[PDB]
């Protein structure tokens, strides 16, 4: 028994038709086939759910964008791309890539080969397939940070589909302007029946996996990427000297479960074991073999790599992957703590050269904001990059340029991060309504007020202005902004309403869990006031909100909610 979308890939002749002949079809839209092929390469077939009667049709693109990354010629055509054939925005998302909302059906072409001959790409940005590699944003030339970003780049590259299908829909197949060695020979290697030899698709094959799939590499006690999220976290382990050694590996989080469906959850990966540094390629393929071999394709609910582990347990896992690896995995290396890093604010690269982290609420980049952002990036020929949270970093700025790039920036309403209201440093939500089709409710449009509001329940109880909590809210519980793992979390669970969950921590190391199901937008003071009098009135010493959650656990804060 298999899904309807394993019929739709093996019949695509590797992501190909119908969607060829869709594309230049006059409808305004593509037939289903089609809408789930195009995925494959990039961009989703929305349409816009605030516009009454008709269905508006249009498409969203999602770049492909390792550690964040962007040349400075890729953002300029993006910004301009936004203008002309999009809404006039950009939407920096939770995995560092753009999205661009509103392209109509016959414009799309035109769109994505302007990506492709600027130095970007949206294949593989969704789909069934190796999503966007995370990877520590800030531009450090310090060498544990540098090798974590080749090592994500390299990743994606190993991952990236061979068949050829994306330069024969986007750009007629012309070839546009090399990967290390160590890809090409890592791809290639076939020693312990990994691969299609074969086939088009050496390492997907015609079936590809049996659902998306999510890397993030980082440097010991960096938690921006959220790592214990993704299918697999990477670790970059240095000697004492600070040159890399190897790798700890982590396996099966995942946020993504659906409402009154008790078998589905949220999930922290897994500590998995240590590689040295010459076998991450390897054992990376191996673990997506596993799963590419044994996720299940009868139900779409049950295939992400999280569910085969909860179900054979981490041991049969690790030795299941050891049988694709050729070898076994080291002990897992003991890690320092988790650490939360935003790199908002003026900071050294440590070449010489300034970089700065501008904070963006929901990652929407629009009006005044968007044009002054380009005049900087193209002024100062700034390549960028984009954070997990949804933020802008400028790089490679010359201190000269510091004074005019911050009052260019003031001016149009970009503030640094000592001007912001802590809540919305660490907020995120996610686009849901108008463009999603699986929101139930509000996210990004409603974020805004719930902080202020927020704020205000901390004023009345007595809280500084200077505390804060991680907030982060979905408009449905697929958790696209990882509410799951938030100090507060708000999942949209009905039009007007959201289940709150507590119990995530202010460095991303802990899972949090369902506190009240549909807590209607009107009432949400009704429960935070209690619980932040609480926290306050009993909270030890900096104490953070989730810590102190935890520690009381769920029948004392229900209690106090109860007898507000
Ligand atoms: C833009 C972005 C959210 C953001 O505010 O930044 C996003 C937006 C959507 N995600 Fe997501 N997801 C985004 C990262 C995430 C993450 C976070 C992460 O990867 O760290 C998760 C949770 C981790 C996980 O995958 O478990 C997430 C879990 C989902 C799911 C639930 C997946 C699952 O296996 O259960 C869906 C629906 C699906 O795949 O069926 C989904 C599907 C969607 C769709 C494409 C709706 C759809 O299927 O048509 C979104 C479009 C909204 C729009 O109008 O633009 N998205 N999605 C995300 C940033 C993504 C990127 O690749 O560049
Ligand atoms: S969490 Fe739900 S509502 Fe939000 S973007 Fe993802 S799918 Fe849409
Ligand atoms: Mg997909
Ligand atoms: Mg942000």
């Amino acid at each position: 028994k298999r899904s309807k979308v394993e019929i739709i890939k093996e019949k695509s002749n590797f992501l190909r038709y119908p969607l060829n002949e869709e594309l230049v079809s006059e409808a305004p839209n593509i037939n289903e086939s089609a809408v789930q092929l195009i995925k494959f390469h990039g961009s989703y077939q929305q349409t816009d759910r605030d516009v009454r009667g008709q269905k508006n049709y249009s498409f969203m693109l999602r770049t492909k964008n390792p550690c964040g990354k962007v040349p400075n010629q890729l953002y300029l055509a993006m910004d301009t791309l936004a203008d002309e054939f999009g809404i006039g925005t950009l939407r920096l998302t939770t995995r560092q890539t753009f999205q661009l909302h509103g392209v109509l059906k016959k414009n799309l072409k035109t769109v994505l080969s302007t990506v492709i001959k600027n130095m970007g790409s949206t294949l593989g940005a969704c789909g069934d397939l190796n999503r966007n590699v995370l990877a520590p944003a800030a531009p450090y030339v310090k060498k544990d940070i540098l090798f974590a970003q080749q090592t994500a780049e390299n990743i994606a590259a190993l991952l990236t589909p061979q068949s050829g299908a994306y330069y024969d829909l986007w750009v007629d197949g012309e070839k546009i302007m090399e990967e290390p060695p160590e890809v090409t020979k890592a791809r290639n290697d076939n020693s312990h029946g990994t691969n299609f030899p074969d086939s088009p698709e050496p390492i997907y094959g015609t079936q590809y996996l049996p659902r998306k799939f999510k890397v993030a590499v980082t440097a010991a006690g960096d938690n921006s990427v959220d790592i214990l999220t993704n299918d697999i976290g990477v670790v970059v382990v240095s000697d004492d000297a600070g040159e890399p050694i190897g790798f700890n590996i982590y396996v099966g989080g995942g946020m993504g479960r659906t409402h009154r469906v008790e078998t589905t959850f949220p999930r922290l990966a897994d500590p998995l074991g240590y590689v040295p540094k010459e076998d991450i390629l390897y054992a990376i393929k191996a673990i997506v073999v596993t799963q590419r071999e044994n996720g299940r394709r009868d139900d779409r609910k049950y295939s992400r790599m999280k569910y085969m582990i909860d179900r054979w347990g981490i041991d049969r896992f690790r030795a299941e992957v050891e049988k694709y690896y050729g070898k076994k995995f080291e002990s897992f290396r003991p890690l320092p703590e988790w650490q939360f890093n935003s790199y908002l604010g003026w900071q050294e690269q440590g070449d010489g050269k300034l970089f700065y982290g501008v904070h963006v609420d929901n990652g929407r980049v629009g009006g005044q904001a968007k044009k002054t952002l380009r005049e900087i990036i193209e002024k100062y020929n700034l390549d960028v990059s984009i954070t997990p949270n949804q933020n802008l970093i400028l790089c490679g700025i010359d201190q000269a340029w510091r004074e005019p790039i911050t009052t260019a920036l003031a001016q149009a309403g970009l503030l640094e991060p000592k001007d912001v209201d802590p809540l919305n440093l660490t907020a995120m939500a996610c686009p849901a309504l108008p463009l999603c089709p699986l929101a139930q409710t509000e996210a990004e449009r409603g974020i805004l007020p719930i902080l202020k509001r927020i704020r205000a329940v901390f004023n009345k109880v007595g809280i500084k202005d200077s505390e804060s909590v991680v907030v982060r809210i979905t408009g449905c519980p697929n958790g696209c902004a990882r509410p799951y793992m938030a100090e507060l979390g708000f999942v949209g669970d009905g039009p007007k309403s959201y289940q709150i969950w507590l119990g995530g921590t202010p460095n991303q190391s802990t899972l949090a869990e369902s506190f009240m199901d549909k807590v209607k937008l009107d009432d949400i003071e009704k429960v935070l006031e209690p619980l932040f009098t609480y926290w306050n009135g009993t909270r030890q010493e900096g104490e953070s909100f989730g810590s102190f959650t935890n520690r009381t656990g769920f029948d004392k804060l229900k209690e106090v909610v109860n007898k507000w």
